[PDB]
């Protein structure tokens, strides 16, 4: 076959991601015909893998060859025969402070309403500023920006990568350093899932793998796997390559910001997976187990 079918969600950001993968595949393999198969997910309407399940069914029944996701949305477990095989070059991994009326988090007055449905984002903000009111916010990037503009929130937190890819860089009032808001696992990277026995597809995808990003995300995911994490839990997991070593930082927090368990590991790139697992067991042994129990 000379055709590759791409399964993707149907929001403006998911289609931007699908086009980025399609452009990269055409640049490496000029005779390939790339087709798009956009589809809704449970996540779009309201096991887990709320943003991926219908995509994976597409692959199992040979309706698509690859599924393109934002890495933070990929679950730590997969149906047999599927896996994540390519991790694309990481874009800015930071959280962003978005507000029409305020210039920074410090400028919000007590009682101001900040929208986010991420317990990872909430625990960290509540830890520093218990005077702010953190209210759930759901929806695609443009739906969230509308609710801000309609005055339902004073500010909201989104990933910088999403806003930059949509050409909405002007809505970023401030990129929050990882030390103020530790990113979710894989934040900023696009991941490609496919059928593991499909060697033709896996060969076509190799040119898209970004080694340095794959090392970072491997360590972040090994941590989350051990904690049995996902988007609904208050876990931050973030790796940087600093002078030839991986520096992994992780946190597990109580949603009210009362208790936050933090840890860090530094090591050789070859040990990315074992470093993540070790970090996760240090957190669990330190009280992360009970915080997650009270979540789940
Ligand atoms: C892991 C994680 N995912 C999300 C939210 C998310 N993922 C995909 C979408 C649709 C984006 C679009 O296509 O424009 C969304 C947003 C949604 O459907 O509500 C989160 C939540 C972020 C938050 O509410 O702040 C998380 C958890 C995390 O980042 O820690």
């Amino acid at each position: 076959d000379n055709v590759l079918r791409i399964a993707t969600r149907q929001s403006p950001l998911a289609l931007w991601q699908a086009h980025y993968v399609k452009d990269k595949l055409m640049a490496s393999h000029p005779g390939l015909v790339v087709e798009l198969v956009p589809m809704v997910t449970r996540g779009d309407v309201i096991g887990k893998g709320l943003f991926v399940k219908e995509l994976e069914v597409a692959l199992l029944e040979n309706r698509a060859d690859i599924a393109v996701h934002s890495m933070k949305d990929v679950p730590v477990e997969f149906p047999q025969g599927l896996g994540l095989v390519t991790i694309c070059e990481r874009e800015d991994p930071r959280d962003a402070f978005v507000s029409n009326n305020y210039d920074s988090l410090d400028a919000l007055p007590a009682g101001s309403i900040v929208g986010t449905s991420s317990l990872r984002r909430q625990c960290q903000l509540a830890e520093r500023r218990p005077d702010l009111i953190i209210r759930s916010l759901r929806g695609n990037v443009g739906t969230r920006l509308s609710k801000l503009d309609n005055g339902e929130y004073d500010a909201i937190i989104l990933a910088v990568a999403g806003l930059k890819r949509l050409g909405l860089e002007s809505r970023i009032r401030a990129a929050l350093p990882p030390e103020i808001s530790l990113p979710a696992v894989g934040q900023g990277a696009v991941g490609i899932e496919c059928r593991l026995d499909d060697s033709r597809t896996r060969e076509l995808l190799a040119a898209l793998n970004h080694h340095e990003t794959a090392l970072r995300v491997t360590a972040e995911r090994a941590m989350n796997t051990r904690l049995e994490g996902a988007c609904q839990v208050p876990i931050g997991s973030y790796a940087e390559l600093i002078d030839g070593e991986i520096w992994l930082r992780g946190l597990v927090g109580a949603p009210d910001g009362s208790q936050i368990i933090r840890g860090e590991r530094r090591g050789a790139p070859q040990d990315a997976e074992q470093m993540g697992i070790s970090l996760a067991e240090e957190l669990l042994n330190n009280g992360a187990r009970e915080i997650l129990a009270e979540v789940y």
